[PDB]
């Protein structure tokens, strides 16, 4: 039961990040971010993004979407973005909830990924009538839930859309390291130059314990984040101790280097899946999700084996594997030897 | 650089951060679903001698805020203190989470709400459609100005929610401070005075981030774990704040800090106290002090490395914190930088 | 001009403002209290033949908003139609006044639901404390596609609702229209169904602004009480609500008044079906027709002063909606002019 | 049969008011503000006020009240305001609903007017605290809800103190014309000229059935509070029925007669009752609203008589009486003859 592909999250601490929680407990610190690691942070994420930002650590990344996006959207708002996004099925609300009840508009699109001429018509659709909620905010994933990638010229015309229509951009990372690593751009080619305005930072998914970020590129919405962030019960009086484990999470590139990690251990699953001949890929996997389609029997045998995955959520046949920064070779290996005994 | 501003300043106690790292190993089911979440929820069981629900949050005004958002309507009204937690340093997190609801001040002294306003306030205007409606009452223990109710003072206030059909609420955020200077059981500071759900605190007393709401009434457990979803207070890698809380409770770790704590705070009173131009100001209950300086002193203690908050309260007002982490060495150089000052 | 843009554009019936200056006469107890509300209550009680609580409202849509803010947590969801008005056309009003419910679009032909996609829609996710849980559905009596669910088709709806644990509010902006088309009791097409709480609409059939929320299940009767007050939807002066209300039940004028909006539409689609380019989208039901035209037809009836609702739901497809003041002549005139445009 | 002088909202309307209703029925007009009578009323306030503004119809005061005050504060601000005023205790919490949540502070004062100096102290207090909600707007009540009325000295004050802090201003003027016709002064001193920026302007009490008006003096907040009314539902489609009132209201100076009439037959009701021995008058008549002192069995003998009041909510003999535009000379006579009886 000890190999499973459920999710990034199942996943325990990287020893580098526990290790800086207990060097960082030493002494007093100023409380509610206001100590000398967590300005450390901040101006090592300046130096990564090579740009003025602010960060806003959260404990959750459910909450750094629903600051984000509170700080952006008037409850008269709309917050365009994909059906099968985070902030509209995972998180019970939670933007409707900050947002003092924003609504959230589905817009057209294959492969988790927002459609260019769906995203135009639906910022357009009833401009002026009071009637209507206004589009403000569009909300994209990068890496998607689906395991596919926004590219370069994909996010360039959707930040290109929203300067258009004067709408904002929220990119939703919570594995955004996974769609860096398999593109290979830099940070910020990925996110301000592109048009996004607040980053929803993920590290949990990739090796951290809790430490995520809300990095702000347009400081003139500094002021709604801090308040909301108070506000919504996620300002942390020993913040130091998710400011350590960022430190150690961007400290030698280990987060470049954990998200790698799991993309090649999906890649590596879906190449011996996809061989087999009752296995079938969704899609290409681009990051560490991965979306097959395995015969009924594959898929009750395979949990009465001892292996762990999501299903029955998608359809029929329908598995999602997802690999993490600690997945081996010999856990994905087993898994395709178990599935191709079953072929 | 000696300070006694609070004891969020404090790290935590060794025990808590090596409880995570045994915790960093291996794979665990999210969300609560791992063994060690079910521990620790089965540990405080025992600890207050009743059936519970354990929803283990990252701060404190979260603990409140979603416990307060369960029991209050949004046409409801929060019976509170007007110096509390929820109704000055949390930015309207009670009115966020409870979609707009009322916190109405009831008068008393030393942070602590009078029986006799308690009462008033949860029969004003009882019926009328244009008035919001009385519905939960919030108190602090120990409150925030250090001070403790009594036993029987919480018995009161929990008779005074049954014959008004409220909901007690407790914010614990230094429960073990006001539990160590009782001596009493947990379970008579809570559900046996009448106390609904507990916003339980760890962080001030050697925690990381580790907070617990406590619910004894469970026919408000599904509106808890809702809310603390929908609030983002749902931490996926959840055997890391459970980590903390089984080190903080295990071999009475959270007992022996506040203890420790309790006991820092009556030394630098006692010893501050019997200068002659500086004079206590209420006497010390836990771990908060208020004592009363020279202007002087004040600023050249401030001058010296020493911290501490001031100008908050009035002129030569000076408010002492001490933590578990406060050494009998840090106690008495504060006192003697004062008593040469003297 | 002629206009079959929406049946608000049309007046007040002449019954309906000779009550309001019959009212204006003397004093009266303010906020529900005087007798000609509880004559009106009483009067909906004989006609829906069973006990029930009145709620007058300004606007239809503040009584789906109130009605499901009762019966929705803020963590639930309200199940109804893509196409639906509280989906669309009230700005929100729905997530604003549930604390941000989250409206899940159910599937469905003519603006109706399908109870198969209802069923999935209620049991998907549930227990999952990620996801939002379905609590409430909502369907529109008569439509905004001008279709009328059927007895049949209620009946359907209220007993997935009562298998899955649902509540069921009924938009009955255009109530009388879907009541006059079947001929049917009021009591069939709401509680007997299964519905729990009705917005009764009365402004689009002859009022000025007198809208009821019709509540079956009292359990919820404290909810909206409150929440009609916080949300300034109670009138001091609702005697002029009342009053308006009496008159357009008086008589079984409401009855009136709607069977003449949907023989006006019935004209006014036979005139157009019968032409040559001219096709319905379905038949109509109630006094909303949904047709489609040549993009050149379209714009020579604008240009000539005829006012309707384009370009909203595609090419080609036009609204018209008639009122209980649309004369025969208004109606032949538009069929008329349509017919030289081939 | 009962002679009531408990409030203004047990009257009906104006002849006039009602009139003009039925003459406004006749044919089709655009709904939600549209038609060319919603439009005229706007203009005619234009004039009124002498300066540009905008309009905005609502069936009750506390909606004006709320939909003003969530234009005007963001949910982590705070309103500052009287502690009995209307919007802290007489409309179920209905500016806290629309705010999403934002805190309402009491000010100190007398009369249900604000005290500078402590206006001044709650406006500076705990600035660019996170921790704590920053105030943001002020709520004053002209007239108060005790009938006292602000000077117009008083009003200025107040708003260069919301210049001086940054904050805004927002008057409830549910009896606006009562304090109106006794200051004399013109409408537009009493509000923008003091520094009013959005108004709550009043109109049930004082002879109509629900045509309240927010008056918007900066239009910066135009498209959110036409947003605010449709999203509270306070967007009527006939709205041509709630103009009909105010141009009525409005036509031949008709609400300033009322007013005058209100505010004459409650100084002429506290003329009679302070002169007889055993009722005195607590504080002095400015407009409709009277406040005097009576012992327990007048109070007991006038209720078994028919008259109606307010008799135990204040205290001890406390009765409070509310003339309004309806009230007859036969009426408040009638009154003080049954008392001189009692006495």
């Amino acid at each position: 039961d000890t190999v499973s592909f459920t999710s990034d999250n199942i996943a325990a601490a990287a020893p580098e990040i526990v290790q800086a929680m207990a060097q960082a407990c030493q002494g007093n610190a100023q409380p509610y971010g206001g100590d000398a690691l967590t300005q450390n942070v901040e101006a090592q994420l300046k130096a990564i993004f090579e740009c003025d930002l602010q960060l806003f650590l959260v404990p959750t990344g459910s909450a750094a979407n629903a600051i984000s996006l509170a700080a952006l959207t008037p409850p008269w708002g709309a917050i365009l973005c994909h059906q099968e996004s985070h902030i509209n099925n995972d998180e019970c609300g939670a933007p409707e909830f900050f947002t003092a009840g924003a609504k959230l508009i589905a817009v057209a699109g294959t492969h988790g990924k927002l459609d260019p001429q769906a995203l135009t018509q639906a910022a357009r659709n009833k401009r002026g009538d009071v009637h209507s909620v206004e589009p403000t905010t569009v909300s994209i994933t990068q890496a998607t839930e689906v395991g596919s990638i926004y590219a370069l010229d994909e996010l360039n015309e959707i930040g290109q859309i929203c300067r258009n229509e004067g709408l904002k951009l929220h990119m939703d990372g919570a594995r955004f390291a996974n769609a860096l690593s398999a593109l290979g751009c830099t940070p910020a080619e990925m996110t301000w130059k592109a048009g996004v305005d607040v980053l929803s930072f993920g590290a949990t998914k990739n090796g951290s314990l809790c430490a995520e970020a809300i990095i702000l590129f347009d400081k003139s919405y500094a002021q709604e984040i801090a308040f909301r962030r108070k506000r919504g019960g996620h300002l942390l009086s020993k913040m130091r101790f998710l400011s350590a484990q960022m430190h150690a999470y961007l400290a030698d590139d280990l987060w470049l280097t954990n998200a790698r990690h799991a993309n090649l251990m999906a890649a590596r699953l879906a190449a011996g899946l996809s061989a087999l001949s009752r296995v079938s890929l969704i899609a290409p996997t681009e990051s560490n999700i991965i979306f097959c389609r395995m015969p009924t029997k594959m898929i009750a045998a395979l949990q009465q084996q001892g292996f762990q995955f999501y299903h029955d959520r998608w359809g029929d046949g329908i598995v999602r594997l997802v690999t993490s920064f600690a997945t081996t070779q010999a856990q994905v290996d087993t898994f395709i030897a178990a599935a191709a005994q079953l072929n």
